[PDB]
């Protein structure tokens, strides 16, 4: 069992993020 904190990376434009 690996002890490491997960960071959710947004591949498709910061995870459905709207451009401004």
């Amino acid at each position: 069992m690996i002890k490491s904190a997960f960071l959710p990376t947004g591949a498709f434009k910061a995870d459905r993020y709207k451009s401004h």
